[PDB]
């Protein structure tokens, strides 16, 4: 095994608690941008500040369970 992949809807759920840097059982753009570093990525705070934006399923500030599912829908 190398880099089969084989990530569905179910591993996202465990990628929130395990992407959690503050680890408060909610996530927010300061962390968002740590999540990314831990697969690679390098990019400034242009292309960050979006990716929360879309991410966010109501824009509250944070992104929960629900939110994250929608995140990495549209997110690779
Ligand atoms: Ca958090
Ligand atoms: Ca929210």
């Amino acid at each position: 095994k190398d880099d089969s992949k084989g990530k569905t809807e179910e591993e996202l759920s465990d990628l929130f608690r395990m992407f959690d840097k503050n680890a408060d059982g909610y996530i927010d753009l300061e962390e968002l941008k740590i999540m990314l570093q831990a697969t690679g990525e390098t990019i400034t705070e242009d292309d960050i500040e979006e990716l929360m934006k879309d991410g966010d399923k109501n824009n509250d500030g944070r992104i929960d369970y629900d939110e994250f599912l929608e995140f990495m829908k549209g997110v690779e």
